[PDB]
Formats: C-alpha cells, sequence, structure tokens
C-alpha cells in the first residue's frame, strides 16, 4: 500500500518538473508584453503551449529545452551554493586552516580583489551601502522598479555625453 | 610626441567607448534572438507608434519598463554565463584547490574532480547509467546519429503516447503490486 503511493508521489513530483519549463517559459514571453501572452503565428494557440501539428511547436520544444538547461544551471548553482555555505568545499585560501564556512566563495573574492584591483576600491563602497540597509534595501529596491527605468530614460540622452567628458577628466 | 602623445591616451577613450558600445548591446541581440524563437524566427509588434519590435521599445511606451526588465535579467544572465566561463577557465589552469575527498593538490580540474567524485559518492545508482551511456559512444556513431534523428521525427510521436502517459505510474505501480 504504501509504496504504491510512494511511487504516485514521485511521478507526480517528476510531472511537476517537467513542466516547470512550460510555465518558465510562458512566463518570459508574457515578459516581452506588458503581462499578458500572445497567439502563435500559424485555432489561435499562444507560442508558449503550441499543438504538435502546429509549426511552432517544434521551435517550442526548443525553446522548452533551453530554458529547462538553465533551470539545471540554476539548480546546480544553487546546490554550489548550499555546500559552499556548510563549507563542504574544501578550497584553500591564497597563501593553513580551513574556512569553516563559505570557503570558495572567500577564496574566490580574495582572488578577484588581488587581481583586478579595481574590486577592492568598489568593496567599501557595497559593504557601505549593504550596511546602511538593513531595511533601506527593501526601499530602494521599490524605487528601482518604480524610478529605476524612468531615472535611466533621464540619465540615457547624458548616458553619451557622459563618455565625452569622461575622457576630458581622463585627460586631465 | 604631441600629436601621438594625445592620441595614444584618446585611442584608448575611442577603443573604449567602442568596445562599450557593442558589447553592451548584447541584452538587446540576446532578448531579441529569443523573442524570434518564440515566433518561428519573427519579430512581431508590441502593444503599444511605428510598430516598434518589443526589445527595441521607446521610452514613450509602456513596454519600455517592460522591456527593461528583461533586458536586465538577460543582462544578469550573461554575467553569470561570464562567470560560469570565468570557472570553467580558472580550474583548467588548478587556480582553483580543492582537496580531494580521502595529499596533494590535483594539478587541473581538481574543482571539476572533488565536484566529480562527491556526486558520484552521493548517488550511488547513478554511476549505474555511466557505462550505457559509454556504450553509445562505443556503439557506431552512425548508429547515433540515426538514433538521434528518428527521436526527433518521434519527438511529435513521442508525444502522440503523451495521454498514455498519466496512467504510466498507476500500471508500473500495479506492477509494483503484482512485483
Ligand atoms: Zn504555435
Ligand atoms: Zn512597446
Amino acid at each position: 500500500l504504501g509504496p504504491l503511493l510512494v511511487l504516485q508521489a514521485g511521478f507526480f513530483l517528476l510531472t511537476r518538473i517537467l513542466t516547470i519549463p512550460q510555465s518558465l517559459d510562458s512566463w518570459w514571453t508574457s515578459l516581452n508584453f506588458l503581462g499578458g501572452t500572445t497567439v502563435c503565428l500559424g485555432s489561435n494557440h499562444s507560442p508558449t503551449s503550441c499543438p504538435p501539428t502546429c509549426p511552432g511547436y517544434r521551435w517550442m520544444c526548443l525553446r522548452r529545452f533551453i530554458i529547462f538547461l538553465f533551470i539545471l544551471l540554476l539548480c546546480l548553482i544553487f546546490l554550489l551554493v548550499l555546500l559552499d555555505y556548510q563549507g563542504m568545499l574544501p578550497v584553500c585560501p591564497l597563501i593553513i586552516p580551513i574556512p569553516s564556512s563559505w570557503a570558495f566563495g572567500k577564496f574566490l573574492w580574495e582572488w578577484a580583489s588581488a587581481r583586478f584591483s579595481w574590486l577592492s576600491l568598489l568593496v567599501p563602497f557595497v559593504q557601505w551601502f549593504v550596511g546602511l540597509s538593513p531595511t533601506v534595501w527593501l526601499s530602494v529596491i521599490w524605487m528601482m522598479w518604480y524610478w529605476g527605468p524612468s531615472l535611466y530614460s533621464i540619465l540615457s540622452p547624458f548616458l553619451p555625453l557622459l563618455p565625452i567628458f569622461f575622457c576630458l577628466w581622463v585627460y586631465i
């Protein structure tokens, strides 16, 4: 009795995972428009779910595949985070006792700061911003969500004059 | 002296401008490419005129917010991809010291070796599928190409039995009961 239920649950969860790409590419295709789907060029079916006869269906499958690939990658990265959180990646820090946790992250950041040498200047600013934002981060996300495209639109006309006087500054 | 002295830094300025303007549009190119994948390789129109493509919304159009979002999202992925690439490069030089599971550090692909060894350790059944894959390589390459092409031909036929798929767990479950 138990094993039948276990197998049914496993199959249903596998179906959920396999249909995730449907939902995800449908969401992204919604992003293309003002939050609303469309109709595949050629019964007017959305290009996120075409019938097998529809030519776009072939494309859809390819699309479903790529999304799925990214998902796995994300999952992998997510997995790769947890191990790094738990300190199961015994990465030797640049010259020694091991970093109990986040060894990979600390090593990677140390290497980047040591080599690129401008992230050294960037890090103080980012640390300032994050530390000063226990809750300000939430508000600036809201501002970015609303004003961010707007401020980008206002800065963009002066976006190309920006390199000109940046060059002037570099000359001086 | 003065001529070349000025041109040098200014040459760097011009080259930087050109490279940044060529490489900062890649989010737009990839967004347009995916939107093309959505409709058999075509642009279509936005919801808002001149019928501009939805990946090049003017600021007046309401989609410029929307577009930016996905453009930004695409931009993020690029960094991630780049990061992967960067990692995929560093491991080759062995610049990632990862101690192997129980000792000298691996000369190259240390991170890849540790990850694969740990993953194989965690799942015993996974390795069971490894040999057949090699056999797939070990089989006739032409046979593998024919199989893949038939699957492409059988993809629509693959899901032509998609409706019977749902009962698959029950009947197999029934087998598990009778097993
Ligand atoms: Zn279609
Ligand atoms: Zn638009």
